[PDB]
């Protein structure tokens, strides 16, 4: 069995900017998920091969993960704030179709949303 390529993390000909609004999610927003207890699952795109979940990548076709969203932030990826909020949003929708009501990793999810939004709430206005 394979995993796919992961997600791209740079690319040269993709225009990017630096924001207050990109800096508050690296510094506030990715930090403190990144830190939380449930950050495990997230840190890293999932090793289908490694946790034997051959299915994973046949039913998640726009995959994302924290460690992509990190490496995103740090490499001057992003031109704008949404793009990495849809990220994040990306992560925890992926979490919900790939597993079932009640599993463990998506009361990890819904506890790491939460927080989410709550970070989101405090997203600086643009300068
Ligand atoms: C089952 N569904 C998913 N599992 C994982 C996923 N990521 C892991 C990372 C690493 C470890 N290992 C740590 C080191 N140990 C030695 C051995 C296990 C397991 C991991 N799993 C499986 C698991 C199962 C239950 C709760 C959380 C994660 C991520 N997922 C995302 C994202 N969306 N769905 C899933």
């Amino acid at each position: 069995s394979m995993n796919p390529p992961p997600p791209e993390t740079s690319n040269p000909n993709k225009p990017k900017r630096q924001t207050n609004q990109l800096q508050y999610l690296l510094r506030v927003v990715l930090k403190t998920l990144w830190k939380h207890q449930f950050a495990w699952p997230f840190q890293q795109p999932v090793d289908a091969v490694k946790l034997n979940l051959p299915d994973y990548y046949k039913i998640i076709k726009t995959p994302m993960d924290m460690g992509t969203i990190k490496k995103r932030l740090e490499n001057n990826y992003y031109w704008n704030a949404q793009e990495c909020i849809q990220d994040f949003n990306t992560m925890f929708t992926n979490c919900y179709i790939y597993n079932k009501p009640g599993d463990d990793i998506v009361l990890m999810a819904e506890a790491l949303e939460k927080l989410f939004l709550q970070k989101i709430n405090e997203l600086p206005t643009e300068e």
